[PDB]
This record gives C-alpha cells, sequence and structure tokens, in this order.
C-alpha cells in the first residue's frame, strides 16, 4: 500500500476511558492497570470493557495510523462512530457503529456480524488502519509482513463523525498486561 502520506497524529481521549486504564503522558500509549485508576464516572467512560477512544474526531479525507500490538494475546482495534453506546454489554458491528479488526484466543477475525476469520500468515507486532470516509472503506494492514493487505470494509455506512477505536483487553491470564502503542510518523 501507499497510504503512508495521508499519516495523521492520534492522541487518547482520557475521559472516553474505562476506568482501569493508564494512558501515558504523551497520550500516546494504553494499557491494564491493576486496579480503578481513582478518576470520576462519565458518561463517555466504556463500562464494561477495557476501551478508549483517540481525540481526534474525522468526517471527511482519507486518514492513516499505526498501532504497536507487541506480545499482547487480546486487542480490538479499528474506528468507531462518536455516538457509540459506552455503558453496558453489545457487539463490535458495523450495525452498533463499529469498523474492527481483533486478536482472541490465538485467531484474528474481522468485526462483522457475525464475525469473519482473518487468514494472518505472519502474527503481526504493528497495525496500519487506512480510512477513507467519501469511499467508504476501512482497512487494515500487516506493518510485519511488508504493510499486506489484512481486511477491508467497503460500502460502510458511518453515518456520523468517526473516532479511532481501541481496546486493550482483559488481563486474566497475566500474558496480556502490554499496551497499545500509537506509533512515530
Ligand atoms: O502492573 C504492572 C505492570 C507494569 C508495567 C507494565 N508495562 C509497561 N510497559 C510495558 C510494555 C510491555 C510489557 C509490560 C509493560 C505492565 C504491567
Amino acid at each position: 500500500h501507499h497510504h503512508h502520506h495521508h499519516m495523521v497524529h492520534i492522541t487518547l481521549d482520557r475521559n472516553t476511558a474505562n476506568s482501569w486504564l493508564i494512558i501515558s503522558k504523551d497520550r500516546r500509549q494504553v494499557r491494564m492497570g491493576d486496579t480503578h485508576q481513582n478518576v470520576s464516572d462519565n458518561k463517555e467512560r466504556f463500562s464494561n470493557y477495557p476501551m478508549v477512544l483517540g481525540a481526534q474526531r474525522f468526517s471527511s479525507g482519507k486518514m492513516y495510523w499505526e498501532v504497536d500490538v507487541t506480545q499482547k494475546e487480546a486487542w480490538d482495534l479499528g474506528v468507531c462512530r462518536d455516538s457509540v453506546q459506552r455503558k453496558g454489554q453489545f457487539s463490535l458491528s458495523p450495525e452498533n457503529g463499529f469498523w474492527t479488526i481483533w486478536l482472541w484466543q490465538d485467531s484474528y477475525e474481522a468485526g462483522t456480524s457475525p464475525q469473519t476469520t482473518l487468514h494472518i500468515q505472519v502474527p503481526p507486532c504493528q497495525i496500519g488502519i487506512f480510512v477513507d470516509y467519501e469511499a467508504g472503506v476501512v482497512s487494515f494492514y500487516n506493518i510485519t509482513d511488508h504493510g499486506s493487505l489484512i481486511y477491508t470494509f467497503s460500502e460502510c455506512v458511518f453515518a456520523g463523525p468517526l473516532r479511532p477505536f481501541f481496546n486493550v483487553g482483559f488481563n486474566y491470564s497475566g500474558g496480556n498486561a502490554a499496551p497499545l502503542k500509537l506509533c512515530p510518523l
């Protein structure tokens, strides 16, 4: 792919974070804490899952960013509508305003309804995410495997401003403590 030139500087929005997340001073890294991180509750925070949004909102154009997932066992990445549900249980699907992929139990899947099996020969350490708002496209790239395509959501009906979306996952196993990191341009 030749999407690198649409690179955008993404930062995390603390106010949307699950109350157990720890976001770095530069707002470029996030990990699961051991405990509640001593913040007040609000209507924006994701309650059920270790999720957080980027601060940036996109309503036009082409955007590209990269995320480091080194040594994690579980995570979700992509974009979502600014107005997605924050409280209670929900599925990651385009019907609910999410365009995502994930790792879970040694398999990679795209967040369609129902979910789609991905075919990855080289487990990624960094994922590239490309959004074309006008075209209705969200694509995922394997940066570890020379940028190979992972998955393309096409004919997307965004129906609102988009925000970068992250889930660090739970750490029941003790093998999933590592952070998600936004990689430099
Ligand atoms: O809660 C204990 C605790 C402390 C530090 C970290 N940690 C910070 N950056 C990391 C990068 C990779 C793996 C673990 C990392 C995790 C867990």
